[PDB]
């Protein structure tokens, strides 16, 4: 298990523009296209990202390409935030996967105001952080997922991803 498989599990793979649980235009492996509700804005966006007129559709490789760039960006986003950086570096490898997941899912923005959990995670108060983390919109909107990540943080193992 690693980050890519893990994310591949929680996000799925779709080769045609689709709406995400929030109702936003996405594609591939959790690749956000636009928050706008115009499918055409979406399409333009895809075209720009892939580098060609896609007409709302892409290939596997293209998907994976975006995915790579995205995990990349996540981590970089983490390493570049003064609040995140120190927490991330305190964690072990599994738990670091969980940090990237969240980030991938909710932005460096979303994650940044989870202050209390941040602090908890830094102190290594697993069970505590895990409870705190559930008290959130993120958990309530996407419970199955949120639960896998949260377990990941809590245990330090891949069990949630069996
Ligand atoms: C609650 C946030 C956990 C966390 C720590 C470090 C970097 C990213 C991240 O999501
Ligand atoms: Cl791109
Ligand atoms: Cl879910």
């Amino acid at each position: 298990m690693n980050i890519f498989e893990m994310l591949r599990i929680d996000e799925g793979l779709r080769l045609k523009i689709y709406k995400d649980t929030e109702g936003y235009y996405t594609i591939g492996i959790g690749h956000l296209l636009t928050k706008s509700p115009s499918l055409n804005a979406a399409k333009s966006e895809l075209d720009k990202a892939i580098g060609r007129n896609c007409n709302g559709v892409i290939t596997k490789d293209e998907a994976e390409k975006l995915f790579n760039q995205d995990v990349d960006a996540a981590v970089r986003g983490i390493l570049r935030n003064a609040k995140l950086k120190p927490v991330y570096d305190s964690l072990d490898a599994v738990r670091r996967c969980a940090a990237i997941n969240q980030v991938f899912q909710m932005g460096e923005t979303g994650v940044a105001g989870f202050t209390n959990s941040l602090r908890m995670l830094q102190q290594k108060r697993w069970d505590e952080a895990a409870v705190n983390l559930a008290k959130s919109r993120w958990y309530n909107q996407t419970p199955n997922r949120a639960k896998r990540v949260i377990t990941t943080f809590r245990t330090g193992t891949w069990d949630a991803y069996k």
